[PDB]
């Protein structure tokens, strides 16, 4: 029955609880779309959540605050309406504010699984074998591999080849994610990388230790071995 | 020695200088793209595939500023990887079952976002009311959004309207992008009808009040015309 928390004065990543009545709380979080208030209702010996705190950060803090102050498990949650509170790496860069660049293929692929995010189009990379200059690097589309849209980045000044998830480290002996991968085209796409960058001295995989051009041959062998 | 990602503490990002103006950035994720590139562009920096997640990306930017001291002006994504997570995704990963009306989940589909797992039936018509656990769900009709629900806690006579209800201090309509300004006052009337016994009303933002918040909200929306 005291001072209700003003959302703007709650630090980033923190959430306040306000008990309205027995087994009824309101949770308040910073509101950087302005919904700062939500509800916590006791459900027997469990808790029902109404409109969780905005964002992944605040929701995690909400659950932690609930456990600390109430000590009852949150088993169910209701969204009263739709609000896109998703934040990723590109969103943090956008607010930095760094301009993010992506191929049309990548952007169109983002649409099917969630975007609306402003990005700039990287033209001239729609066909396998295409290569364009972007600032201090060269962008290369080898074709489908780990994903239908994966690009390769080469740094000519240092002869450094970054293959992303399309390239494995030496210690990786079996194919990983593969869900969005074209296992058939993957070795062919690697061949295009090998032919277009024979001068590469430093090859960086998506995960793990860097190596030489042997990473390309290694990745192709692992993917091929993922057959029948 | 090049950092093995599994031996990097949680929430930390490493920078490995390969050559002049060329760094790799390594983040931990054994639970998963761990490597990325930083290439010097004149007196600026070009970022290749920022670290996975909002937290690591922020730590990456901080580490870049601390160690290199040059501004990141552009960033390239080599491929789409969904590290964009919201509240529903955290709830789902923590073992919390998420619920929403078919209308809300249908709206969720049209944006490719994270759909609440289970459907809340019996709320497709204006005036509909169902019980869900310790609360009553009420669909007043279109207001702040086509799908907005009202939550009533009968044991405490507490009314929660979400963004469909303003606090007293709000004298102008805010986020009204998906709002039906014409139906909003009518939908509010239905709320007033179904819950005249409500003692505490919680707005989507700001201080709680009584049933006067309903009247107040309708006045603000009408004044927007
Ligand atoms: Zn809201
Ligand atoms: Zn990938």
């Amino acid at each position: 029955s005291r001072e209700y928390p003003t959302a703007s004065e709650i630090p980033d990543g923190e959430v306040r609880l306000y008990q309205i009545a027995d087994g009824v709380w309101s949770h308040i979080a910073a509101q950087p779309a302005y919904p700062s208030n939500g509800l916590i209702v006791r459900d027997g010996d469990e808790l029902l959540l109404i409109d969780t705190a905005w964002g992944a950060k605040n929701t995690a803090a909400l659950l932690a605050e609930i456990e600390k102050q109430i000590g009852l498990p949150v088993t169910r949650a209701v969204s009263t309406h739709f609000h896109d509170d998703r934040v990723g790496g590109v969103d943090v860069l956008r607010a930095a504010g760094v301009a993010t660049y992506a191929s049309p293929s990548t952007r169109r692929l983002a649409k099917v699984e969630g975007t609306e995010i402003p990005t700039h189009s990287l033209e001239g990379l729609s066909s396998s074998g295409d290569a364009v200059r972007f600032g201090p690097v060269e962008l290369f589309y080898p074709g489908a591999a780990h994903s239908p849209d994966n690009l390769i980045v080469y740094v000519p000044s240092a002869r450094v080849l970054y293959g992303g998830c399309a390239i494995y480290e030496l210690s990786r002996t079996s194919a990983g994610n593969v869900a969005a991968a074209d296992l058939a085209e993957w070795p062919t796409s690697i061949e295009r990388i090998q032919q277009h960058y024979p001068e590469a001295q430093f090859v960086i995989p998506g995960h793990g230790l860097p190596g030489g051009l042997d990473l390309l041959k290694h990745t192709s062998d692992v993917v091929k071995a993922h057959t029948n």
